[PDB]
């Protein structure tokens, strides 16, 4: 049960790349944002799950406090979900298909310095994900 997530720090220029687990009905990661200075950062992330027949929904917590996520587009194959979140200070911001610790003491952790323009993944959990910045020309899109 293989499941594709990259998510897209667009706001800052960053992409997290194969941040899906290798095998499991399950998908997240968490953001560490280092921050001096209210701004605003978008998230896009891109879901493409394996066909299985109930696909988890891909929930965002900032600071511990739950966030809409706006269903951007939907095709066959991968849906894309978007947040445009005001940040004032140093924040972790949560994606999780499932709760239960089994699978979210998987997901990955990735570091972002907003400050020194520096980023990592603390962890890379049971997922071969990278990051690209600034974000690759390919992966462009969400505009409207």
């Amino acid at each position: 049960v293989q499941h594709k997530l990259d998510i897209f720090l667009v706001s800052e220029g960053i992409a997290i790349k194969e941040a899906n687990l290798l095998k499991g009905d399950s998908y997240g990661c968490t953001i560490k944002i280092k921050l001096d200075k209210e701004k605003t950062f978008k998230f896009v992330i891109v879901l493409e799950p394996e066909w299985i027949d109930e696909i988890k929904p891909i929930y965002m917590k900032v600071n511990d406090e739950s966030v809409e996520l706006e269903l951007d587009y939907k095709d066959a194959t991968k849906r894309i979900y978007s947040a445009e979140v005001v940040l004032s200070s140093d924040s972790v911001i949560n994606l999780f298909s499932d709760v239960d610790v089994s699978y979210t003491s998987e997901y990955p952790t990735i570091k972002v310095n907003t400050i020194k323009k520096y980023y990592s993944v603390q962890n890379r959990g049971m997922t071969y994900v990278h990051i690209e910045s600034p974000i690759n020309t390919k992966d462009k899109s969400w505009f409207v």
